[PDB]
């Protein structure tokens, strides 16, 4: 397993703006397989400590078709909390609106960067 | 490196699989603005050290409509080389097929990898 961003595309012309494309990065990041993701709204990543104020801000951004980047607490299938730096970009394909989402697991990024930084320090100590 | 990923969508039903969407991460990474990008084939990112074998891997996957990932040398507008960890997937939107590509600049990681691999060869030679 290596760091990879999640990428989804949703179709807002369909009931509840479901995910119609998801990459393998998202599968690896969240612990859900493609068949458990396609057709669902992305809110299934939310959980106990997801800030409702930021969920509100996302809702408003989507309504207003404004790009938004927000750090939000999300949850893997197995219940593990991760901080998600989420970017959502409204866009158009054949004169219809879609949303592209990019998820960045900053918790994992921090952990992995620490491992490398510590190993490099250990080497110089020799 | 701490930079955003590029995302592009292309329409393979149109001649030469042109870009129909590109994000700001891609604009940032490549040095091209969206008006310079839209309607073009993504091969404009290629140059001297772009390995034909990796271009082959991409071309074959697209022909087969199958996912592909490669690490490929690409070039910014100013001519500087970057290493692109590139993922391309087919996808379906409203009963029509597209490709979605995700570009990850791994230039710095590649620099470290080479130096660490050299160091390992060197320590082993001292064994
Ligand atoms: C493209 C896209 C990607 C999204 N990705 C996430 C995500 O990674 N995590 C999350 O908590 N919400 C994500 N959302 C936000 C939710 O899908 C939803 O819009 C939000 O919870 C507000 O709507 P609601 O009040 O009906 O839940 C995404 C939305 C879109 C359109
Ligand atoms: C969605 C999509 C994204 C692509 N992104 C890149 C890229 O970032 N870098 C690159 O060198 N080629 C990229 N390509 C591959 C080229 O567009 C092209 O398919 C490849 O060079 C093989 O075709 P050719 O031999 O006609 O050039 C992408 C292709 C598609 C469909
Ligand atoms: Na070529």
């Amino acid at each position: 397993d290596h760091v990879r961003v999640g990428v989804v595309i949703t179709d807002p012309a369909l009931e509840d703006n479901p995910i119609v494309y998801v990459n393998q990065g998202f599968v690896q990041m969240t612990g859900y397989e493609t068949e458990e993701i396609l057709g669902k709204n992305c809110r299934f990543l939310q959980g106990k400590h997801t800030d409702p104020a930021e969920v509100d801000n996302i809702r408003t951004a989507l309504q207003n078709k404004e790009p938004v980047t927000v750090q939000i607490q999300n949850y893997k299938k197995d219940g593990t909390m991760f901080w998600n730096e989420l970017n959502i970009d409204p866009m158009e394909i054949e004169d219809k609106t879609y949303f592209v989402g990019i998820q960045n697991d900053i918790t994992k990024q921090k952990e992995y960067e620490k491992l490398l930084e510590d190993s490099l320090t250990e080497i110089t100590a020799l």
